[PDB]
């Protein structure tokens, strides 16, 4: 009963998360990918664990 005036969820946030993926959103993509580069070799002869 009585309908929510200033009472509102968190549809707002997910709509602003989508819109702040530019720098939130690719972050993790940008830091989950490790383009640090764990390996220290990579530009290397023979080293892939096989």
């Amino acid at each position: 009963m009585n309908f929510g005036a200033f009472s509102i969820n968190p549809a707002m946030m997910a709509a602003a998360q989508a819109a702040l993926q530019s720098s939130w959103g690719m972050m993790g993509m940008l830091a989950s990918q490790q383009n640090q580069s764990g390996p220290s070799g990579n530009n290397q002869n023979q080293g892939n664990m096989q």
